[PDB]
């Protein structure tokens, strides 16, 4: 299924998706993606939007 990241960083922002085949599989690319980026902060998810959103 598509998951999709909210991200709000101080250099960054966007909303970047991925297709996976569950929450534990989309926060190890999403949880790579901020790492990539040097986007360190606060997480949450909603499975009901299957929506992960990490805030510096």
């Amino acid at each position: 299924d598509t998951y999709k990241l909210i991200l709000n960083g101080k250099t960054l922002k966007g909303e970047t998706t991925t297709e996976a085949v569950d929450a534990a599989t989309a926060e190890k690319v999403f949880k790579q993606y901020a790492a990539d980026n040097g986007v360190d902060g606060e997480w949450t998810y909603d499975d009901a939007t299957k929506t992960f959103t990490v805030t510096e």
